[PDB]
């Protein structure tokens, strides 16, 4: 990355007088901010939200992949 804006300024932020001013390589603000943006996708995205009821008591779902609830195989013997 540039040297320009990927990082805030630490003479802004604890001293707030900056030595360079505005010629300072680090960022007065969060718009003023450009980090190097790394991506987001780390939260969990559920296509199957709630558990599957007919997996659970029959141990089959008909949909399979196309199931739009959780396949949990379910511990208990009948
Ligand atoms: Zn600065
Ligand atoms: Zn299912």
């Amino acid at each position: 990355s540039d040297a320009f804006k990927t990082a805030l300024c630490d003479a802004y932020k604890r001293s707030q007088a900056c030595s360079y001013g505005d010629q300072c390589r680090f960022a007065h603000g969060v718009h003023e901010l450009r980090l190097p943006m790394n991506p987001r996708g780390r939260n969990h995205p559920k296509y199957k939200t709630v558990l599957c009821d007919k997996f659970s008591m029959t141990g089959n779902c008909k949909y399979g992949t196309r199931c739009q609830f959780i396949h949990k195989i379910v511990d208990g013997n009948a």
